[PDB]
């Protein structure tokens, strides 16, 4: 009877519902048609499209055949259940920020490998993917750009997924520096979001195995997170890499000379290893989907599946707050409270935990390495929306609650 | 239609009449104290009809109309934790196991706080709703010391806005002894250069008693008008002994860090007296659960602070507020909190409560031994972690969902 | 054996049977010598006394000679036979004059002025004194002229410090090492050196110990005294006064060192650094403060006096700090261009010493961005690069400079 | 007019009409010169030609006439330590005192440094005047390691000057972890950093092979040709286990600290190669004198090395070249010195002369146990302290003079 009552709801006293009534309706929801989740449904509507006696209508019988198999989430898609349920009305928001930041013009695309450099700097994209897999672009969110230090925080989550807690962070430490030392005072890397953290974190990811099989073994968790949505890879970039990759060579050395690695870690290869995973490309799009599983606790928000372990994620959100923004983490945990993680070539990985991932990208960096457009973007996203981390969900000001209505 | 009427017939249960104690019991049951403010105008009418044992629609209603509306939230299992019988008997789990761990050094540089017995232990829970449970030596008045600090810095930001007060104090953690950060400014109101700093921006122009009779009436806010005290025993020592905090006035004052026309002296003596203001565990725990809710004082009702003022401490409180053990804690714990070297832990979960956890012996970073254990522990249990997820969690405990 | 003061008698006489006494005194003061000169007291007051009892008028023969100089004739043979470290003292005198002039021309920088005392000083007063090991003197500038010595006063009480107490003692509370900063304390909880404030301050607390702040300042005062031949050495009050109420940095350094137990048992910080205050008001002029720097140039005995004022230890000891700690944040810059001890002050002065050859005070109030006085600076980087002065310039083979201890 | 060949033909006879050739060795060997000096070779040859016994006022003219001049401070005390024989004895006394010392670890990193005795002990002097004299193990080659770095700044500031090399490195020390200052410079040329820095200046625009040439060509005039090897098992290990200096070079190159045009890969093993260079304390401590001497070398008369280039050595070994021992070794001892991981200690005694202390064995700082130990006897004994007065040195020996 689900399908019955939500075809009475739908169908707003008629006999039958168009076809594009029903695709229309679930699309303001903030679901796309082409939702891995929606498959069977999007699958029976195409085949009885071919079939059908009628034009473009279904009846009852005819809608109960269609979203049978994927009735629970299209209930909670059509009774509004999703965590934003005014979908349209939060986008719209969305475009006004993203419509606000493409008016900062300011900074300097990253020069140091050609790859990044070739970028225009009016490239600027925001994609939003909620816990429930709610979908919004505005801007150049279909374009790949590579994850750079955006991958530093996926890579952790890996680590600890597979590790836990205590093995990793033997190697690694859980606090911002407070700068330029590679080591804290134990003799590890202050955390995983610096270079030197980074790299020990490399080295503690499917150990035994050679570089193509631990390439694969990220590539295939980056797929899980993005929904198996673009995850590519730059090859022009990992040679720009490691070919100007001396501040790296620098704490690699520094790194074995202070036994930072673990028994029997080849360096040079983790470096290379390492110049490949910050290579790896994505679009806003896929990256937001990535953002929306460590929103989600580990469950990617448009496939459903367990990709990482629940400590695995708290512990990444726990570091990208307080050490995913450079020199600006400080100032960003204050004023935005979010976990984010940047990358020099314009990404902002953010996520509202319990709400959505999103990715912003502009290629053009502020002095600190940031994407002046999505740094601004941020500032933005907390002014209107109660989204800051200690922002109150009771007692909230001027900001808007899209949870709410 | 009466939401009296209807009030009247769950707890009547098929009866003509409601005994008192039946009332009395159920509401108990909900987290909520007799001596709740917002229930005066009910308990007022209760003991006017108790000079004249059953009461019947007609005098439930003449007792409860007034408020009616809490009075239903309550009974209807509308608070952040409906089953909140379940929950404080793991507080009092947790308080039990955290009682065993009889470690570390109550402190003793000052008279005042030595004379404190280390088994001295209490854990008081003030929910955003107003639902209250002690355990514990929650009644026995102890210096606030740096948990004080959160408060202050809270009550400047409420006054002068974020840019104001940030303009003499910075607002991340310095990274693992320098007064000041690389722009002049004492790292956070965490630290105490950055609470000395603070101190010098509230109430200024005034004189000093002014301020603090101002400060006071705040903390009275915060706390619900429950107990809030000051020790000039702790006061005197503290000014006698600071020599730490007189060499940070003097390199403050040298290095230009205080507002325009700041008398030095004059504000480490306020500084002193503010470190001496006594709290029990239960009027802490509900300082701590105004800064769970936004500003508003849960067992009132009132707009206390900013949620600007709110939203800052916490941050702040999340990174800065237990001092060499901040990272791991926000890490580990990931809760807002503030500890003092009289054992207390100001600790805010929030959206959910506020809390006081307190036992004299610190460990070697100068947090409370117990408090560090009980919060190490409530988090192993419950999905209060700031990074916890609120659908997928694991195998916590939820105590804001009913089973 | 013919007698010394025959000798001395026949080398000025020039072939003369009686010598006026303005020929020896020129040639006495052609020395560097001074008639002022406390060893050649005696000689003078015989002159004197002959000047009015004498029968030929300006003229002395060699028995009213031998009656003068007999008393002196071991220190006057030293002189007049050029065995003092500068035998041509007087080509020498031409050469400070030159680097004097060369400096005067450097107006840069900026008087102090935290207190008034300093900002009242004329950016222009600039003087250049020297003494030499053996107490040959040189004045050019503005030589009689009071100042604070300031900072200048830090190795002078550390001196002391060692003199009574011994380097192992001293270095129990204080390091003996450039900081490389803004930090009171080294990594063993100790002011890095007695040439910083933090180091200075806790220096103070060692001198003395147990009797009140009068008895203590008597008592450096005393060492003041005799290391500079009873030359100069008063105080300022008005500085005092103006330093104690503006010492917020000196207050804050004084807490963290009694909050870290800096300081020995028993010590009151609010007196020290009272002590420390009026340690930094003692004045000088460039031709007194010369001679405490020539008395360390002398191994701690005084030049023109002859009295040991402080142990080599001592000596020794306040010239290894005072050659790596001894210019603020130039002292490294110092060591290595100029290579001699030297200590500034924030009133201008630069209390330098040639370890076996001199000592000298430049003081010019005007300072650079590190608080060194612009005019003495100029005239240190001068002087080493005129003369094989510097600390590792060859005795034997030192190129194209200039050695006054040698003839020529 | 009467000969000073006559002269001093007089002065050795004591009346006699012929001088031994036996008698004439023994007494210029008391003075402390080598007969092998290689500005007494003139002489020597003859003394062979005319042997390959008896030597008349005639055959004595015959063979010192050419190296006459330096007979003549040699026989009439001029030498800067007059009383050689009696200088030597007092050696002896405090290499046997630091002989004792048995403490401290041999270096392990490398096989070939590990392979050392810890019982080798070595003492070699060598004055500003050519008289030598060892005690111990004085002939045993071992790599001079960071012996090196003074000897090659030297080189740099000799062929470009100070202002060119001080570009590229600083003349301070840091007072440590960091490879550079605040002006992104290494921080001075006796730390790691610093060294290869001015590893990359030394002739620049050639191959390593003909740059290694060079330095060796300057250290054989620096020692006066006595031995100067390289050890090749010494640089392989230095290359496999150089990690430490592989960080160094990358963060140089990262920060261009390197002059336009190098290769810093190459560099790195130009560097090694000089750290691998071998010696013998006889060897080395004409090195050390060399720098005593004003960039003269002692035994053979010739200009090694010009003044700027010895002063700003002598500068920066003074207060660089312990490494954190570096300060109070300035302070106690007062010597421009530089150690090695071997245990070579290169000495700088200026204007009096130079040596080589050598025991494998180095305490927790990196510098030989044994060779601290009587650089601290030395300056004991002696007024050797850079700051000790030459007129009033207290319970001191000044060996300049005759007693
Ligand atoms: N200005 C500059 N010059 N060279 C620089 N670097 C050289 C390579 C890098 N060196 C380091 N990385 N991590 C380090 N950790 C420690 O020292 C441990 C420690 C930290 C804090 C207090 C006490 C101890 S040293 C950066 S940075
Ligand atoms: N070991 C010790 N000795 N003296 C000590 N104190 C003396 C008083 C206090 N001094 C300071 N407080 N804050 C400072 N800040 C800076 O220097 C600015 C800066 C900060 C961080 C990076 C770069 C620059 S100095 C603590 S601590």
């Amino acid at each position: 009877s689900l399908e019955d009552l939500l075809f009475y709801t739908i169908a707003e006293g008629q006999e039958k519902i168009p076809v594009h009534k029903f695709i229309t309706a679930l699309k303001s929801t903030g679901l796309r048609t082409s939702d891995p989740r929606l498959k069977e449904c999007m699958d029976m509507l195409r085949l009885t499209l071919q079939t059908t006696s009628d034009g473009v209508m279904l009846d009852k019988d005819l809608f109960k055949k269609c979203v049978q198999s994927n009735i629970v989430l299209l209930t909670q898609a059509f009774r509004r259940k999703f965590v934003i349920p005014d979908f349209m009305s939060f986008t719209s928001h969305i475009d006004e920020l993203y419509e606000s930041a493409k008016k900062q013009s300011g900074g300097k695309v990253a020069d140091y490998i050609p790859q990044l450099a070739k970028f225009s700097p009016d490239l600027w994209g925001v994609s939003v993917c909620t816990v429930d897999g709610q979908r919004h672009s505005t801007g150049d969110t279909k374009v790949p750009f590579c994850l750079q230090s955006c991958v530093k925080p996926l890579k952790y989550a890996i680590a600890v997924n597979d590790l836990g807690t205590e093995y990793v962070h033997r190697y690694v430490g859980k606090e911002p520096s407070g700068n330029k030392l590679f080591l804290n005072e134990d003799d590890k890397p202050h955390n995983p979001m610096v270079n030197a953290g980074a790299i020990v974190v490399t080295s503690l990811i499917k150990q035994g195995v050679n570089n193509a099989e631990k390439f694969d073994y990220v590539m295939q968790f980056l797929n899980k997170m993005a929904g198996n949505e673009y995850v590519g890879f730059s090859n022009a970039t990992f040679q720009s890499e490691r070919e100007s990759g001396d501040r790296n060579f620098a704490i690699g050395y520094y790194l074995k000379e202070k036994k930072c690695f673990p028994e029997g870690t080849d360096m040079v290869g983790i470096l290379d290893f390492y110049f490949q995973l910050c290579s790896i490309e994505v679009t806003c799009e896929s990256a937001s989907v990535m953002a929306a599983t460590l929103a989600n606790g580990g469950f990617c928000p448009i496939t459903g599946e367990r990709v990482l372990s629940p400590e695995a994620v708290r512990n990444t959100l726990s570091l990208m707050h307080s050490c995913g923004m450079y020199d600006f983490s400080g100032q960003f945990a204050f004023h935005v409270g979010l976990p984010a993680k940047s990358g020099v070539a314009g990404g902002i990985l953010l996520v509202v935990p319990n709400v959505m991932g999103m990715m912003c990208w502009s290629p053009p960096l502020d002095k600190m390495g940031n994407s002046v457009k999505g740094i601004h973007f941020c500032h933005d996203l907390v002014s209107l929306c109660n989204f800051h981390n200690y922002d109150n969900l009771r007692h909230f000001a001027k900001k808007l609650d899209p949870r709410r209505e």
